[PDB]
DNA sequence: CGCGGACTTC
């Protein structure tokens, strides 16, 4: 778990909820995410203040997480759209900018094994529970991405270069 | 026309 450790070291960490799977899929496919103004610009602050932003997904009423990445970029604009599934009500543009990220972990995590987790940063519930873009507090962020399964294929090489 | 927008078994 040294490379893991290493790229989770000094990390800030935020719960990212989508509301349907395709956008995860779209997002582990090309190696990016758009979200809500209020989160974009949340995201873009820290990604300039943290050594690193870990993205931890979780699709909704999923009852599990689909894996965590890292932020390597803030949000562009003006480039090629992300052709997003977009939920009923929401619009192209409330979706903003695109961030680029490089994921650490592909692999599911059912809310059965966080369970144990609580986030004093959401009242101490458990880490399961928050909107998108909760921060989770350093210590219950690294012991959930501890606990998702190894990701055979990835390599983090790309990652712990651009650190 | 900009208009407010992706929690969790309640
Ligand atoms: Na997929």
């Amino acid at each position: 778990t040294s490379k893991l450790k290493y790229v989770l070291q000094d990390a800030r960490f935020f719960l990212i909820k989508s509301n349907n799977h395709e956008n995860v899929s779209l997002a582990k496919a090309k190696g990016v995410w758009s979200t809500l103004p209020v989160n974009e610009k949340k995201l873009n602050l820290a990604f300039r203040s943290a050594r690193s932003v870990i993205l931890i997904f979780s699709v909704r009423e999923s009852g599990k997480f689909q894996g965590f990445a890292r932020l390597s970029s803030e949000s562009h604009h003006g480039g090629s759209p992300i052709h997003w599934v977009l939920p009923a009500g929401m619009s192209a543009k409330m979706l903003g900018g695109v961030f680029k990220i490089d994921w650490i972990c592909r692999r599911e995590l059912p809310f059965t094994k966080s369970a144990h987790l609580t986030n004093p940063w959401n009242e101490h519930k458990p880490v399961k529970i928050g909107r998108d873009g909760q921060e989770i507090e350093l210590e219950c962020g690294t012991q959930l991405c501890l606990l998702f399964p190894p990701d055979e294929s990835i390599d983090l090489y790309q990652v712990i270069h651009k650190m």
